[PDB]
């Protein structure tokens, strides 16, 4: 079976034996003291321990296959002049296709971030928001995908104006910074300190201002678990290690600003604390609604728009109530000061046992 054009065509469809492409695989950089770490290729003890894992790779690699056709789809038509939710119904459209969508087995595994200008992270506009992308807009389409809640989180900078080329230049190199030096026992700090040293590395004219481009301090790449976006180990931009087997979100995020985001704007994505037990609610709508998030998304995140396509309405004092039980919690936009551009590149590595796999790298980035 071959791809569509526009893709519409299942993944899983495309490979039938459930054996999906691998990213980039690449050895684990060498230590302080100059010794490879080259031996983890060939170790018999890493190989059979890597094989054990194979089905928990292929999951990653069939969300990643979906992630890599999506983003090519997205880029062949985003415009300005879309809505933002004209923009954000068209990827999700593909996206639920590709992934083959079936409840909470395979899916999206949260909203699409489509934020724009100072804002850096977690905007995707709710029912009513007539916002149309701009030619000297700058946007972050950051979209996630999974099977089996193995979720690959993988983001990219969108521009019309070439003004802003040297400014996603610098974030794309930061991003792949990170990538190149994570590793197998690796300081998480140090991860940091190799993405800030290229970040600042770069000066960009934007409009006749100058800028030295700054990493955003608190956005920051993180562990990534099952049904989990983020599993609790960060990698600092400002002790702990990466560990054999673990999934990390490398991503980086630069600004012509402070270098620091703040919430604002109204709130479009949430999420049920991943520690949180069963919880008994009574109030009907309350009730209704967490049994809603419960069955459709799990941990997984969520937006208004999501709950609205599944027929709910009158949920927001519903929501409400799950944020102050802290039930769920919300992920509100997170902007720089006002004039500011950011720009972000992530993507999903594996630390398998025997190699580094940036399991959702493609052609583009
Ligand atoms: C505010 C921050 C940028 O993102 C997070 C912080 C957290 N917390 C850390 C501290 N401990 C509590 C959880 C969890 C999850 C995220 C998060 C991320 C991510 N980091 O890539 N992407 C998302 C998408 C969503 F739709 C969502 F609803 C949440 C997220
Ligand atoms: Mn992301
Ligand atoms: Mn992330």
């Amino acid at each position: 079976k071959v791809q569509t054009d526009p893709p519409s065509v299942p993944i899983c469809d495309l490979y039938p034996n459930g054996v999906f492409p691998k990213g980039q695989e690449c050895e684990y950089p060498p230590t302080q003291d100059g010794r490879t770490a080259a031996w983890r290729t060939t170790s018999e003890e890493k190989k059979a321990l890597d094989q054990a894992s194979e089905e928990i790779w292929n999951d990653f690699r069939e969300a990643a296959e979906a992630h890599r056709q999506v983003r090519k789809y997205v880029m062949s038509w985003i415009k300005p002049g879309m809505t933002m939710i004209e923009i954000c119904e068209k990827l999700e459209d593909c996206s639920r296709k590709l992934i083959k969508e079936n409840g909470l087995n395979a899916g999206l595994a949260f909203p699409t971030g489509c934020s724009l200008n100072n804002c850096a992270a977690h905007y995707t506009p709710n029912a009513g928001d007539t916002t149309v992308l701009q030619y000297d807009d700058i946007c972050k389409i950051d979209f996630g995908t999974h099977i089996s809640g193995r979720i690959i989180d993988c983001a990219f900078t969108v521009t019309f104006n070439p003004k802003y080329d040297t400014l996603l230049k610098a974030v794309k190199d930061a991003t792949n910074t990170g990538i190149k030096c994570a590793g197998i026992d690796v300081r998480l700090c140090d991860v940091g300190e190799a993405i800030q040293e290229v970040m600042e590395s770069y000066e960009v004219e934007i409009d006749g201002k100058t800028y030295q481009v700054k990493p955003i301090r608190n956005l920051n790449g993180h562990s990534i678990g099952q049904y989990r976006i983020h599993a609790g180990k960060t990698v600092p931009i400002v002790a702990t290690r990466m560990e054999e087997g673990e999934v990390y979100a490398i991503e980086t995020f630069g600004s012509t600003g402070k270098g620091v985001v703040h919430d604002d704007m109204e709130c479009s994505h949430y999420m049920k604390n991943f520690d949180v037990g069963h919880v008994p609610i009574r109030l009907p709508r309350t009730k209704h609604l967490l049994n809603v998030i419960n069955e459709n998304f799990g941990t997984l995140a969520f937006c208004r728009r999501w709950l609205d396509r599944l027929g709910e309405s009158k949920y927001l004092m519903a929501l409400k109530n799950l944020c102050d039980l802290g039930i769920v919690d919300p992920y509100p936009p997170l902007c720089d000061i006002k004039g500011s551009y950011t720009a972000q590149f992530e993507h999903t590595i594996l630390l398998r046992p025997t190699c580094k796999e940036v399991v959702s790298r493609g052609d583009d980035y």
